[PDB]
Order: structure tokens, then C-alpha cells, then sequence
């Protein structure tokens, strides 16, 4: 192999080797390999990259040279042929909650992100991709084909810049090339409290001694909360109404503010941490800030795992469940924690089950207001229908009472995703995100579908027959084929995304295999999960079990009816209780006696 340690910004420091707190960075949670599972380190590989040129150029870069033959096909093309439809009727499903697709995009947002290369500002190389559609260093373009109704419109492509790699960010050469991971492989509320330790103390209400994470001195919700405005400017958020000139939500994560529901549990999480700061204020007087703001980050990291591996993960991977994430043993040291380059992808599952509008429910959870029902569209960084528009409750409550998009193989991407995508860096709501996630799948140097199909275990069809049997589809094999020109080739999102759902889940055989692995090994590898003995006691974990994300809403919201299982379709009023019926989280075994 190659230089065992490369690596850049990788930060500060080295193991208190006996606190009883996670780091920010993640740093310190294996003992014999301190570095494994924290942020800004490659995200790990369980197959050798593929490139065109072995070692860093994408697929489709080079159009003379072929990928096993063939010309592989134009991102957008498949995105125009496979992944797009036009009706939007009964495309909901009939047992999840929106609130089920929102909760995949948090838990993704505390495991990972690549973010785009930089080396621009005050740069015309972001308008060579974006005038000229110039292929080159990073920029990547992505083209439109013949008869796209895009190129009447907006141009010839779409811009589109490689994700960052390792070693440095400029040029490089030698080995091959590895994407990074901004954030802490850990399920550790980091989109909440920050992967840098630079912007986790921000974050943080340093005036008073009470722990508190800072919040809007602006804006208020009915004596609720706001996470603080992001003062960068120019600011995605104004851009979309200079008139009300509201600014972007400033969080753990970066993305918080890309869809106004994102924002939404955003606030919630920054909620339940202050309040839980406080409770362990008037249980503990003594406690100073830092004891405060570490025993309520590791409480609220306690709900995310609770949350996501009771409640989500069994109604995703459904009776592929117990196969991959069989019962909690105990920590293992031998285990990669690390978010692998494929899960980014095989995660994005959830692009999927994004419906094409967002609603705003009342107080008997009837339409709010004569423009209730809004296209997605109009949402993206938009923070200025919250803070102007009514505040969380009607949309906390939309949440609830409202269907996902039930993934569909000929119903696959709501064309508010696939045609008018709105991107931070660019002003059009014109952008594709089923394409870019499939340009963005050769940038990281992804092999393709039947490796995975491999890897995992399963049949590696080869002929259009042999699709037709695990698509269990003609005409979508046939689309495929025709584009693809041998299974081979497909790239692993739609692939993995065209396989029809198992039992009682909402992915198939081979995500259910990429999704299940990653989750049991982040489970298995953290030094720090909730069950793990000696985080939590006996009796602080016997409490812990009684979370609900219901209950999340109900002691941070001023919505009073609530559903007992937030993630099934519920209907109002028959399946909505008073929150006096919700199981509340006992923090009396927080208490620490004297003397
Ligand atoms: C708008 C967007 C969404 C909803 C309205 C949305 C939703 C999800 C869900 C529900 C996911 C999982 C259950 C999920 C996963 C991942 N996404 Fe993501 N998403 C919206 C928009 C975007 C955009 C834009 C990107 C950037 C893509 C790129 O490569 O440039 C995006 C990415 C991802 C992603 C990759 C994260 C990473 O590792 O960098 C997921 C795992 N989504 N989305
Ligand atoms: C840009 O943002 C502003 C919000 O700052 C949006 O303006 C809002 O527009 C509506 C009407 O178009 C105003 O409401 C009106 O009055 C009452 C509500 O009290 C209602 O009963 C009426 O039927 C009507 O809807 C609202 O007050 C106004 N907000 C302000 C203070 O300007 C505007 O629509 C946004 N424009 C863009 C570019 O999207
Ligand atoms: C809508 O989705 C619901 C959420 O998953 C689902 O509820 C599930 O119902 C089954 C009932 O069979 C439960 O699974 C367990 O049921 C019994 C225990 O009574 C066991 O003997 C079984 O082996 C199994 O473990 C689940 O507990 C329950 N899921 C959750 C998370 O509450 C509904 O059935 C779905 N509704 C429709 C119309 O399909
Ligand atoms: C850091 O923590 C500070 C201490 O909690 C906090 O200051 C407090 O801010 C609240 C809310 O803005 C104020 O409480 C209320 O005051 C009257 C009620 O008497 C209301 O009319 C107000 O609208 C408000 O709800 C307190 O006045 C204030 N506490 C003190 C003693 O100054 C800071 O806001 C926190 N800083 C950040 C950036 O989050
Ligand atoms: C911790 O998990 C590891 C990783 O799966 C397990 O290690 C296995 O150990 C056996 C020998 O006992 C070897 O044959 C395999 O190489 C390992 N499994 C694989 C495929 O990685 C181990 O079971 C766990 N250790 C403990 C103490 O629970
Ligand atoms: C995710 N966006
Ligand atoms: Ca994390």
C-alpha cells in the first residue's frame, strides 16, 4: 500500500484517555487507533475505487475511453428517462409519516458529508464551469442531451464540481483519490453540536454559566426558540426574497437550512438541549456550564441513537433487519466505525421519498391559511416562512398528519427535486439532484452494480433476462439496458434503488445490505453508545428507553395532540392523544448526592 497516514486539517489533540465525554471531533473513541471514526478523515473504502484512469478520473470524463466496452450514459439522460414522471397521484405512502423521510436526512446529516472542492473565492474558474460549461480541473459539467427541454432554457449544462480528497485539495497525483468526511462517523448529535471544536464553541452561550447553546436574539416563536442566523453574507437564504432579507439557520451542520422542514427538527434538537440544561440545572445547583452542556449533549445523543435503531431502522430495513443488526453485545475494538464512500450513496435512498408539496396544518389540523399547501420548490433555503410565515407549529404538524412519497419504480424522483433543485452557490431553481447524485457516484470512483450485487452476496444478472428477474420489471430492465449496455455498468444509486422493496421495509435486497452493515458497525464501534456499560447507569438507561420523538414534540412545541408512533401514517383526530398521555423522560437518576 500507500503512505499510512496521509491527511490536512486534521486538527488539535489527543485523548483526556478517562472523560467521560465524547470529543467534538470524534477523536479519542478507540483506544488503540485514535483517529478511527473522526471528522475530516477519507471515508473508508470496502471496494478498490474505480476510475477511468485508476487513479482519480470519473467515468465518463474521457469520451473516447469506454467503461467495459461501452460509453456510459449521460447522467441527465438517465435521469430524463428512468427517473423522472409527471403525475403526482398516489404516489404517497399509505403507512409513513413524512416525518419518516425527515428523520433519515438528520441521522445522514449526523454521519456524513463531502464537501465540494473549494479554491474559489473571488474566482472566474466557478464561472468557467458556470458560463462555458467547461470541463477541467474540478469543475465536472454536467452536459444536457439532445432534446432536453433544459437547453431552451438555462443552457448547456449544469455546473457540477468534484467533491474535496485527501492529502491536499489543489492537484495532487500519486495514489488514489478518497473523499472526505466533514463530520464524525459517530451517531453523536454532531449536526446539532458541530464537528470542529472552532464552531462547537460558537454554538455555545458563553455569557451565562448555565450550559445553554446560544440562540436568535431576532426572532422568537411564541416564547420559543430560533437557532441563530448564519451573518456570512452573501446568504442562499436572502437571495430567494431580498424584500423580508432573512439569513440562513446556523447549526452543527452546514445543510441545515437546504428545506424548510431540515430546519424544522433543527429547532426541535435545539430546543430539547436547552431544556434538558436547564432540568439538570435545578436537579444539580452546583454543576457548572460545561458539566450542564456535556451531560445534555450526551442525553440528547442518547435520544438520536434511541430514535433511530428502535424506531427507524426496523420499518426501513424491515425483515432484513435482524440478517445485518443482529442484538447489542457489547463495544467491540475491532470494529470500523467509519462512514464507508458506498453508504453515502446507498443512503440517499430517502431522495426518494421526498413528496412534491409541504403543508401547513392549524391548531385542529386543518389547512392553515389560503396558501397552506406549498410547492417544495419554494422552499429550499427558505427560513423566511418560518420566522415571518407562522413558526414551527404548523409545519411540526404537517410532519405528523402528513404521507412520504412511497418510492415508486415508475414514480421514482418528484420533478421539484429532479427539475428544479435550488444550489447555495448558484441562483436558478434548475437543478437536477437525481443527475448529480449519479455524476456524483463516478466522482468518488464507485464500481458498479453487480460488484455491489456481489460484495453482498446476491446475483450478478448479465443479460436483459437476468435484470427482468431481480428488477422484477420488463420495461424498466429494458430502459436500463439500453442506456447501460450490460448490468455491469449501472451506476450503484439507481441500481440500488430500481431493486423492489423487502418485506415489510422500504429498500431492497442490496441496499438493505450496504444500509444494514454500516449501521451495525457505527453500533458496534462506538465506544460511547447509550448502551455500551459504564456511559450510562442502570437506572439512567431504564429512563432513557421511555424517549419517544411524540414526546420530543410535546415539551418543545405548543402542538398538544400528537400521535403515540410518530414514524406510521396517522389521521387526525382518531390517532392523535394529548400529550398528558405521552411517557416523559425521568431525569431524577441525574441527580448527584453529596457527601
Ligand atoms: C432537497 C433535499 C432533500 C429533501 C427535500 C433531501 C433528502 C434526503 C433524505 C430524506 C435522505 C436520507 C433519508 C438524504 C440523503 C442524502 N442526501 Fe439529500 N436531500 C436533498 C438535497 C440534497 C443535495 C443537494 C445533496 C448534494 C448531493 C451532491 O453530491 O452534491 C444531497 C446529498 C445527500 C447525501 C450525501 C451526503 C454526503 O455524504 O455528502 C445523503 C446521504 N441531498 N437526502
Ligand atoms: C417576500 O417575503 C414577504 C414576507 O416578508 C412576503 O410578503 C407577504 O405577503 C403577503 C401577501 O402577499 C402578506 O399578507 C397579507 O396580509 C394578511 C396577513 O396579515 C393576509 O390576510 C392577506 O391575505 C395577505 O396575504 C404579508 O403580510 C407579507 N409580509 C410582509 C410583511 O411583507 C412576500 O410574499 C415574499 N415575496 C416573494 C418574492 O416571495
Ligand atoms: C404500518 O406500520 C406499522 C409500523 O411498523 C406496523 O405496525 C407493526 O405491527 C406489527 C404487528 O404484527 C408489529 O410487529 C410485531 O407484532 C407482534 C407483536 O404483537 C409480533 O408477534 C411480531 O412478530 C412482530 O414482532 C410491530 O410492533 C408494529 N411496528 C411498530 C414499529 O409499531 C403496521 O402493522 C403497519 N400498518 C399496516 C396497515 O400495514
Ligand atoms: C445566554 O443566556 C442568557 C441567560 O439565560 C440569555 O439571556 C436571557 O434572555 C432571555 C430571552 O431573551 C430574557 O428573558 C426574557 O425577559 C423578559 C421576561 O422578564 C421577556 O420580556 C423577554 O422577552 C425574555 O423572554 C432574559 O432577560 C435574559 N436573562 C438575563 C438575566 O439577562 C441570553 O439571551 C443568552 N444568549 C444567547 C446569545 O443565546
Ligand atoms: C468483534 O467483531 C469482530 C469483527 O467481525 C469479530 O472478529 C472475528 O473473529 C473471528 C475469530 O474469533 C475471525 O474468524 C474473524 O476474522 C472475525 N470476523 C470478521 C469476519 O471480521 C469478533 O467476533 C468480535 N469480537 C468479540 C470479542 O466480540
Ligand atoms: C441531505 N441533504
Ligand atoms: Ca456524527
Amino acid at each position: 500500500s500507500w503512505e499510512v497516514g496521509c491527511g490536512a486539517p486534521v486538527p488539535l489533540v489527543t485523548c483526556d484517555e478517562q472523560s467521560p465525554y465524547r470529543t467534538i471531533t470524534g477523536d479519542c473513541n478507540n483506544r488503540r487507533s485514535p483517529a478511527l471514526g473522526a471528522a475530516n478523515r477519507a471515508l473508508a473504502r470496502w471496494l478498490p475505487a474505480e476510475y477511468e484512469d485508476g487513479l482519480a478520473v470519473p467515468f465518463g470524463w474521457t469520451q473516447r475511453k469506454t467503461r467495459n466496452g461501452f460509453r456510459v450514459p449521460l447522467a441527465r439522460e438517465v435521469s430524463n428517462k428512468i427517473v423522472g414522471y409527471l403525475d403526482e397521484e398516489g404516489v404517497l405512502d399509505q403507512n409513513r409519516s413524512l416525518l419518516f423521510m425527515q428523520w433519515g436526512q438528520i441521522v445522514d446529516h449526523d454521519l456524513d458529508f463531502a464537501p465540494e472542492t473549494e479554491l474559489g473565492s473571488s474566482e472566474h474558474s466557478k464561472v468557467q464551469c458556470e458560463e462555458y460549461c467547461v470541463q477541467g480541473d474540478e469543475c465536472f459539467p454536467i452536459m444536457f442531451p439532445k432534446n432536453d427541454p433544459k437547453l431552451k432554457t438555462q443552457g448547456k449544462c449544469m455546473p457540477f464540481f468534484r467533491a474535496g480528497f485527501v492529502c491536499p485539495t489543489p492537484p495532487y497525483q500519486s495514489l488514489a483519490r478518497d473523499q472526505i468526511n466533514a463530520v464524525t462517523s459517530f451517531l453523536d448529535a454532531s449536526l446539532v453540536y458541530g464537528s470542529e471544536p472552532s464552531l462547537a464553541s460558537r454554538l455555545r452561550n458563553l455569557s451565562s454559566p448555565l450550559g445553554l447553546m446560544a440562540v436568535n436574539q431576532e426572532a422568537w416563536d411564541h416564547g420559543l426558540a430560533y437557532p441563530p442566523f448564519n451573518n456570512v453574507k452573501p446568504s442562499p437564504c436572502e437571495f430567494i426574497n431580498t424584500t423580508a432579507h432573512v439569513p440562513c439557520f446556523q447549526a452543527g451542520d452546514s445543510r441545515a437550512s437546504e428545506q424548510i422542514l431540515l430546519a424544522t427538527v433543527h429547532t426541535l434538537l435545539l430546543r430539547e438541549h436547552n431544556r434538558l440544561a436547564r432540568e439538570l440545572k435545578r436537579l444539580n445547583p452546583h454543576w457548572d456550564g460545561e458539566m450542564l452542556y456535556q451531560e445534555a449533549r450526551k442525553i440528547l445523543g442518547a435520544f438520536i441513537q434511541i430514535i433511530t435503531f428502535r424506531d427507524y431502522l426496523p420499518i426501513v430495513l424491515g425483515s432484513e433487519m435482524q440478517k445485518w443488526i443482529p442484538p447489542y453485545q457489547g463495544y467491540n475494538n475491532s470494529v470500523d466505525p467509519r462512514i464507508s464512500n458506498v453508504f453515502t450513496f446507498a443512503f440517499r435512498f430517502g431522495h426518494m421519498e421526498v413528496p412534491s408539496t409541504v403543508s401547513r396544518l392549524d391548531e385542529n389540523y386543518q389547512p392553515w391559511g389560503p396558501e397552506a399547501e406549498l410547492p417544495l420548490h419554494t422552499l429550499f433555503f427558505n427560513t423566511w416562512r418560518i420566522i415571518k410565515d407562522g413558526g414551527i407549529d404548523p409545519l411540526v404538524r404537517g410532519l405528523l398528519a402528513k404521507n412520504s412519497k412511497l418510492m415508486n419504480q415508475n414514480k421514482m424522483v418528484t420533478s421539484e427535486l429532479r427539475n428544479k433543485l435550488f444550489q447555495p452557490t448558484h441562483k436558478v431553481h434548475g437543478f437536477d439532484l437525481a443527475a448529480i447524485n449519479l455524476q456524483r457516484c463516478r466522482d468518488h470512483g464507485m464500481p458498479g452494480y453487480n460488484s455491489w450485487r456481489g460484495f453482498c452476496g446476491l446475483s450478478q444478472p448479465k443479460t436483459l433476462k437476468g435484470l427482468q428477474a431481480v428488477l422484477k420489471n420488463k420495461v424498466l430492465a429494458k430502459k436500463l439496458l439500453d442506456l447501460y449496455k450490460t448490468p455491469d455498468n449501472i451506476d450503484i444509486w439507481i441500481g440500488g434503488n430500481a431493486e423492489p422493496m423487502v418485506e415489510r421495509g422500504r429498500v431492497g435486497p442490496l441496499l438493505a445490505c450496504l444500509l444494514g452493515r454500516q449501521f451495525q458497525q457505527i453500533r458496534d464501534g462506538d465506544r460511547f453508545w447509550w448502551e455500551n456499560p459504564g456511559v450510562f447507569t442502570e437506572k439512567q438507561r431504564d429512563s432513557l428507553q421511555k424517549v419517544s420523538f411524540s414526546r420530543l414534540i410535546c415539551d418543545n412545541t405548543h402542538i398538544t395532540k400528537v400521535p403515540l408512533h410518530a414514524f406510521q401514517a396517522n389521521n387526525y383526530p382518531h390517532d392523535f392523544v394529548d400529550c398528558s398521555a405521552v411517557d416523559k423522560l425521568d431525569l431524577s437518576p441525574w441527580a448527584s448526592r453529596e457527601n
